[PDB]
């Protein structure tokens, strides 16, 4: 609610950021600048094998992060826009919510806790799957299904 | 409650010192000296690398010393000055709780056993987070976050 940022480029917004544990997260394909004033002078460090940038967060700003975790067992979860499943080790959405510009929003458990940040999407009639990315332990994984398009 | 002596300096108070198991234990960055008669008397043993000092309790006051354990589960623990909460490995309080002078304080369990002491601590907008020794199987450790500083 509170730990989002938005990106904007010539008064238009393409994409957002978030706070999650003590890193700073940003999609690599979204251009443009942060809008707060502070968080616009750091350092960052880019990686193309997983289209993400992180960099350390400020020491007043550290009360807003939020909880992460890496147990994922089948169930319900939600975002900004309504319910998400996930079986068979695979996100699925209702077809027809999300356009482009939306990437980058987290995907909550039932207690709060950050799990995933979604980039992109494919196409499908009744469901469309999602392409995300996740983390366990010490590592950074992504997951693209076929046919993909980047949001 | 009976178990804490206070350390003066000069008519200030200064910090306090606690009996823990067959241990006399007090933070070393702390000058003074211990009010009471019998304790004064003692040999100390240092090391700048855990900021303590201790000596072995003697014989006939045995009876006052706590109890204490290392099992650290997630939850709510309490203090002197309120409540205070465990989760992500880290203590925290709320803030403007707390001022220079106050180091040295058990930090109590459900069933009053000890499970540490606090030395210092970092401050920022909405919370507070504190530097702590504890211990372990067979060894003790420090830990401290960015920014902290002594009490």
């Amino acid at each position: 609610n509170d730990c989002i940022f938005e990106v904007k480029h010539e008064g238009k917004v393409m994409g957002y950021a978030c706070l999650v544990g003590d890193k700073v997260m940003k999609p690599a394909h979204v251009k443009g600048t942060i809008d707060n004033a502070d968080l616009a002078k750091l350092a960052f460090k880019r990686s193309s094998k997983y289209d993400l940038e992180c960099a350390q967060i400020p020491v007043h700003m550290k009360s807003d992060a939020s909880k992460f975790t890496h147990e994922k067992p089948e169930g319900y979860y939600n975002w900004h826009h309504g319910a998400v499943q996930y079986s068979g080790g695979r996100f699925t959405i209702p077809t027809g919510a999300g356009k482009p510009g939306d990437s980058g929003r987290p995907i909550f458990d039932n207690k709060g806790r950050v799990v995933a940040i979604v980039l992109g999407g494919a196409n499908e009639g009744a469901r469309t799957a999602l392409s995300v990315v996740t983390w366990n332990k010490d590592i950074v994984t992504k997951i693209t299904p076929e046919g993909a398009e980047e949001w």
